């Protein structure tokens, strides 16, 4: 006998990786992530909706990047699982 207020939406979003450094090649794939939000979206276009990690360093390294998200001028977040991934960094190209 309500309208609105229904458990928090449960929606994945593809994990794409930006500013890739430039002849670098990643050695491991990136999954999803299942992300919580204390509000109601029934819609607002899902399909703007992305998760992405910075790059801004570059060296053969297994370096742990944090899930960054994209704020949202209208609801909040909840938290994120995982939190944090491991993607291992390769070299390209063996020079000229």
């Amino acid at each position: 006998s309500s309208q609105t207020l229904d458990r928090d939406p449960t929606l994945t979003l593809s994990l794409i990786a930006k500013n890739t450094p430039a002849n670098s090649m990643i050695m491991t794939k990136l999954p999803s992530v299942r992300v919580k939000t204390e509000g109601y979206n029934p819609s607002i276009n899902v399909n703007e909706l992305f998760a992405y990690v910075d790059l801004s360093g570059s060296e053969p390294g297994e370096h742990d990047y944090e899930v960054k998200v994209e704020p949202i001028p209208n609801i909040k977040i909840v938290e994120i699982s995982p939190r944090v991934v491991t993607l291992q960094l390769e070299h390209h190209h063996h020079h000229h």
